[PDB]
């Protein structure tokens, strides 16, 4: 499918213990589309003073569509040293490795992948 229905568990940026995906825009792009087919990934919803506690290259999903069965449509988009790689609408958060941190909630999306 073009398209795979997920509930991302939403974590504190305090509990989170691996902070990012890897060291380059290509691999957390990557590690981050293999975590999201494997159910191993979190969301960070971002406010000021967020990212800084989070490890560069970043990887967002954006909304890509203004939400099939409560799924809202998203895309991935990295960041490194303030340029994007990829065009896309409102981020919903940053995407991180989920290793068994409680999350506060659970945020469905519609995945291009």
């Amino acid at each position: 499918k073009t398209h795979v229905q997920l509930s991302l568990p939403v974590l504190q940026v305090r509990d989170v213990l691996v902070r990012g995906f890897g060291d380059s825009v290509e691999e957390v792009l990557s590690e981050a589309r293999q975590h999201l087919k494997d159910g191993t990934c979190g969301l960070v919803e971002v406010e000021k003073g967020v990212l800084p506690q989070l490890e560069q290259p970043y990887v967002f999903i954006k909304r890509s569509d203004a939400a099939p069965h409560g799924h809202v449509m998203v895309e991935l988009v990295a960041e490194l040293e303030g340029i994007q790689y990829g065009r896309s609408g409102e981020t919903l958060g940053v995407l991180v490795p989920h290793v068994g941190e409680i999350p506060v909630a659970y945020r469905k999306v519609l995945l291009r992948k």
